[PDB]
């Protein structure tokens, strides 16, 4: 599924993220602007040969099971696939695991470098949520 940029948000409202460990929704939906152009169905290989899936592009490396990223950690105890869902439970709760890890959303380098310190608000700017 595509997400319109207001639909997202308001997605991501109802599943807890608007201002989850102190990110506000904007920084959530610029984050998946930037690594999954709101596809929930984008899937891109890593130079290591882990695996980023869905709208939040999380990686097979240390969070789900895909089956093949040898020497990998599955911490979200979830099938890579179900990242994939037109249903976004499993990546909100998945990234929910990864921005409490330490780093924050630092995790996701497209919201350091695209996002972290820009004006966010303007992605939640018009919706109805
Ligand atoms: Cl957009
Ligand atoms: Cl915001
Ligand atoms: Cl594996
Ligand atoms: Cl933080
Ligand atoms: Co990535
Ligand atoms: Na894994």
């Amino acid at each position: 599924k595509v997400f319109g940029r207001c639909e997202l948000a308001a997605a991501m409202k109802r599943h807890g993220l608007d201002n989850y460990r102190g990110y506000s929704l904007g920084n959530w939906v610029c984050a998946a602007k930037f690594e999954s152009n709101f596809n929930t169905q984008a899937t891109n290989r890593n130079t290591d040969g882990s695996t980023d899936y869905g709208i939040l592009q999380i990686n097979s490396r240390w969070w789900c099971n895909d089956g093949r990223t040898p020497g990998s950690r599955n911490l979200c105890n979830i099938p890579c696939s179900a990242l994939l869902s037109s249903d976004i439970t499993a990546s909100v709760n998945c990234a929910k695991k990864i921005v409490s890890d330490g780093n924050g959303m630092n995790a996701w380098v497209a919201w350091r470098n695209r996002c972290k310190g820009t004006d966010v608000q303007a992605w939640i700017r018009g919706c109805r949520l």
